[PDB]
């Protein structure tokens, strides 16, 4: 099979600037190459075929070039809506039809500190024997953030998981949710539940907490 290797695996570019995405085939595929854009939760969208021909309906800021083994997709005047994974494809030697592994394009924006919220477990959940404490970091950039849980000042390890939204296509921010999972018995032994947030937009860590029963 013809192996298509895209690079870099991830790219982060400022709005209004250009992005350059590369693809390299393990043997010559002439100009029998296509590029696709895939936004989260959606099907791929054909951008370019024949290495350099823009598909119908595709803005002129998308351009493709190359021949043989080396191919490039250039996206000028980047906008927040261009957040997506971009795939190359070869149709010169098949079966199999082969795709590159994708390049994820993030769009940069102004640093934004998260707003932090903490949520105790519901009384309904406590009937089940488990307690989930949730800490929400809303609308921040960049994506890197550190969230640490303390229960009566004891740092928690091994009992939390975090989830991060896809980058917002309008304002390029992220949101994050960290869930601390405890048994009901452990939840009822302890009093002060706190989540500590570290982020580039915060001069110092931000702590939000609650006291059980208050």
């Amino acid at each position: 099979e013809v192996v298509m290797t895209q690079s870099p695996a991830t790219l982060s570019v400022s709005p209004g600037e250009g992005a350059t995405l590369s693809c390299r085939a393990s043997q010559s595929v002439n100009t029998n190459v296509a590029w696709y854009q895939q936004k989260p939760g959606q099907a791929p969208r054909l951008l370019i075929y024949g290495a350099s021909t823009r598909a119908t309906g595709i803005p002129a800021r998308f351009s493709g070039s190359g021949s043989g083994t080396e191919f490039t997709l250039t996206i000028s005047t980047l906008q927040s809506e261009d957040f997506a994974v971009y795939y190359c494809q070869q149709y010169s030697n098949w079966p199999p039809i082969t795709f590159g592994q994708g390049t994820r394009l993030e769009i940069k924006r102004t640093v934004a500190a998260p707003s932090v919220f903490i949520f105790p477990p519901s009384d309904e959940q406590l009937k089940s024997g488990t307690a989930s404490v949730v800490c929400l970091l809303n609308n921040f950039y960049p994506r890197e953030a550190k969230v640490q849980w303390k229960v009566d000042n004891a740092l928690q390890s091994g009992n939390s998981q975090e989830s991060v939204t896809e980058q917002d296509s309008k304002d390029s921010t992220y949101s994050l949710s960290s869930t601390l999972t405890l048994s009901k018995a452990d939840y009822e032994k302890h009093k002060v539940y706190a989540c500590e947030v570290t982020h580039q937009g915060l001069s110092s860590p931000v702590t939000k907490s609650f006291n059980r029963g208050e």
